């Protein structure tokens, strides 16, 4: 019954869906993010979206460990490492090297996309935990 917020957080997936950025790509940001903020609603759901999309149990497994793993491309790692730092802010400065890593495989307005997805995510992992859903 704050009806005013669920949708102002709508309207961030609403702008989401609208965006270039390749849905396989922001399903495994959303995925992993909920991992590194422990939002295991939001986990099983992202989860199971990236399977509806047709992602792999292989790479599914992979994520929580990616770094480690040839499963995911270049273009991906580059946006694994962008949503990892960006999850964690509260513990670090990001790296002066991302911004411009990042540029060698996104355009200047996926990286926006990018950068929306991730902070979509991190937004609704914070209403997922602090509701104990």
């Amino acid at each position: 019954a704050s009806p005013d917020a669920y949708a102002a957080m709508l309207g961030l997936e609403k702008a989401l869906a609208k965006a270039g950025l390749e849905r396989p790509l922001i399903e495994l940001v959303y995925l992993r993010t909920s991992q590194i903020n422990g939002c295991a609603y939001c986990v099983n759901m992202h989860a199971n979206d990236a399977r509806k999309a047709g992602e792999t149990e292989q790479r599914l497994q992979a994520l929580c460990v990616w770094q480690e793993t040839p499963y995911f491309t270049p273009r991906e790692r580059a946006a694994l490492a962008w949503t990892e730092q960006l999850a964690r802010l509260s513990q670090g400065p990001l790296p002066h090297g991302l911004l411009d890593e990042l540029r060698e495989h996104f355009d200047d307005k996926e990286i926006a996309e990018l950068t929306l997805a991730v902070s979509a995510i991190n937004a609704w992992n914070r209403f997922g935990v602090g509701m104990g859903m």
